[PDB]
């Protein structure tokens, strides 16, 4: 591990997001910021909010610059654009001038108890609001310093419920800015092409549930796109793929019947402490386009990744979970519960995303997550969707 200063710099969990500490302004104002690979704006609470115990105060920053322009983002948050000096305490030892959307109004954006006060959109300018002229933070970072155009994320799910006090004292993972820390993964890194630079778009070419081919036209797996998004909790799948996957996961786990509410990701299921039947649930393998023609590799996750630990409505001693795979009308989204099984390298410089088994993924004595290759796969270009 060559990036000790950035190792263990994240806190949080899949359901509320993972955040890194940042400072904005002069003198520096400390804020917790959601790491989001699914958006492209650096936006921070800049006014009183019931769920914020701190916010960016522009009038207190001598380096604050007003852009005299508003920004509206309906998902919703509304803000005022400006620039100011930004640093990441547990990151590269550099300070950069970056765009900052000062959030003055929001609805269902700030999560009570998440402990984050802003969001760091790490994707490309193409999806930045109001438009692509608003340079994303990471672009500014790379243009203004010698930091390599690459970052890597190790998101660490605990494998169990973290109460309010625990989630604040627990290490939630690592965001390595400008490099790859070898202590964060085991085995080899396998790279899949970033199909296009907007979201971190990838192409899935095959899906297996316990080794059984879901057998769908691979274009279905990427309809209308597949992205890697730390800002989403669940593994989200295109409606038709979701229906086929749930049918297969139910069949694999058929020795136990679960209520429709469970499969809809709305209700928790509980087992007596320590008796969660991990073994009756299937592993899920996603094959991704490789860097070599006609070559693919696969990432395999366990139910320890797709069943999200949640506290029992009775706070009892049972181990309870929610099914963290859900339907999407906007394509496949490899959310936080999937990222928790792997060390994910966002190699912007080489337009590729790398995957390796995470040193912090949750597993049991019988099965582990995996990243394996190579596999001979034909016509993978046909798996991509074109509007
Ligand atoms: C982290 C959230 C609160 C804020 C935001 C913008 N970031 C994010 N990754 N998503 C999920 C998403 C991805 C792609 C399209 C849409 Cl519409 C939403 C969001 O809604």
């Amino acid at each position: 591990g060559s990036f000790v200063e950035m190792v263990d710099n994240l806190r949080g969990k899949s359901g509320q997001g993972y955040y890194v500490e940042m400072t904005v302004g002069s003198p520096p104002q400390t804020l917790n910021i959601l790491v989001d690979t699914g958006s492209s704006n650096f936006a921070v609470g800049a006014a009183p909010h019931p769920f914020l115990h701190r916010y960016y105060q522009r009038q207190l920053s001598s380096t604050y610059r007003d852009l005299r322009k508003g920004v509206y983002v309906p998902y919703k948050w509304e803000g005022e654009l400006g620039t100011d000096l930004v640093s990441i305490p547990h990151g590269p030892n550099v300070t950069v001038r970056a765009n900052i959307a000062a959030i003055t109004e929001s609805d269902k954006f700030f999560i009570n108890g998440s402990n984050w006060e802003g969001i760091l959109g790490l994707a490309y300018a193409e999806i930045a609001r109001p438009d692509d002229s608003l340079e994303p933070f990471f672009d500014s970072l790379v243009k203004q310093t010698h930091v390599p155009n690459l970052f890597s994320l190790q998101l660490c799910g605990a494998g169990f419920p973290l109460n309010q006090s625990e989630v604040l004292a627990s290490v939630g993972g690592s965001m390595i800015i400008g490099g790859i820390d070898h202590s964060l993964y085991t085995g080899s890194l396998w790279y899949t092409p970033i199909r296009r630079e907007w979201y971190y778009e990838v192409i899935i070419v095959r899906v297996e549930i316990n080794g059984q081919d879901l057998k769908m036209d691979c274009k279905e797996y990427n309809y209308d796109k597949s992205i890697v998004d730390s800002g989403t909790t669940n593994l989200r799948l295109p409606k038709k793929v979701f229906e086929a996957a749930v049918k297969s996961i139910k069949a694999a786990s058929s020795t136990e019947k679960f209520p429709d509410g469970f499969w809809l990701g709305e209700q928790l299921v509980c087992w007596q402490a320590g008796t969660t039947p991990w073994n009756i649930f299937p592993v899920i393998s996603l094959y991704l386009m490789g860097e070599v023609t006609n070559q693919s590799f696969r990432i395999t996750i366990l139910p320890q990744q797709y069943l999200r630990p949640v506290e029992d409505v009775a706070t009892s001693q049972d181990d309870c979970y929610k099914f963290a795979i859900s339907q999407s009308s906007t394509g496949t989204v490899m959310g936080a519960v999937i990222m928790e099984g792997f060390y994910v390298v966002f190699d912007r410089a080489r337009k590729r995303i790398g995957f390796a088994v995470s040193a912090c993924h949750v597993h049991d004595e019988f099965r582990t997550a995996a990243v394996e290759g190579p596999f001979v796969t034909l016509d993978m270009e046909d798996c991509g969707y074109n509007i």
